[PDB]
C-alpha cells in the first residue's frame, strides 16, 4: 500500500468527463477539470491538459499520467506551505500518505480549515484529532471516503484500505 494505490482506491478511474460528487466536471483519477457548469469549458480543459482533441474521453495511459502530476503537485503544495509542512514533517510515511489524500481531495484551501485538527496532529494527539476532523462538511459529505482518511490517521496504519 501507498499514496498511489490509496487514492485510487478512494477516486476510482473513470476515462470519460463525469461529475464528481460536488457536480463538478472531472476525468480520470479525481482530476478536476473546473468548477463551470460549462461542458465545453470542460472539454477544453480536458483537451489543453492532455494536449490533443480528446473529445471528453482520455485513455488509461493518459488518466495515469494525470493522476502522477496531481499526486506530485499536492506533494510539492504542501512543502510549500507554511503552516503544512511543518506538520507534514511531523509524521511517519502513512500518516503522511493522509495527509496528501486530503490536499488532493480539497486543496491547499479546504485543509486549511483543518488547522486545529493539525496543531493536534503535530502533538500526536490521534484520538482527538480524529474525533475534531468528523465535526466537518467533508465528513458530512463524502462519509465513508473521510472515516478511511481519519482511521489513518488515527492508527498510522493501513487497514482501513486493507
Ligand atoms: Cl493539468
Ligand atoms: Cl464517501
Amino acid at each position: 500500500m501507498n499514496i498511489f494505490e490509496m487514492l485510487r482506491i478512494d477516486e476510482g478511474l473513470r476515462l470519460k468527463i463525469y461529475k464528481d460528487t460536488e457536480g463538478y466536471y472531472t476525468i480520470g483519477i479525481g482530476h478536476l477539470l473546473t468548477k463551470s457548469p460549462s461542458l465545453n469549458a470542460a472539454k477544453s480543459e480536458l483537451d489543453k491538459a492532455i494536449g490533443r482533441n480528446t473529445n471528453g474521453v482520455i485513455t488509461k495511459d493518459e488518466a495515469e499520467k494525470l493522476f502522477n502530476q496531481d499526486v506530485d503537485a499536492a506533494v510539492r503544495g504542501i512543502l510549500r506551505n507554511a503552516k503544512m509542512k511543518p506538520v507534514y514533517d511531523s509524521m511517519d510515511a502513512v500518516r503522511r500518505a493522509a495527509m496528501i489524500n486530503m490536499v488532493f481531495q480539497m486543496g491547499e484551501t479546504g485543509v486549511a480549515g483543518f488547522t486545529n485538527s493539525m496543531r493536534m496532529m503535530q502533538q500526536k494527539r490521534w484520538d482527538e484529532a480524529a474525533v475534531n476532523m468528523a465535526k466537518s462538511r467533508w465528513y458530512n459529505q463524502t462519509p465513508n471516503r473521510a472515516k478511511r482518511v481519519i482511521t489513518t490517521f488515527r492508527t498510522g496504519t493501513w487497514d482501513a484500505y486493507k
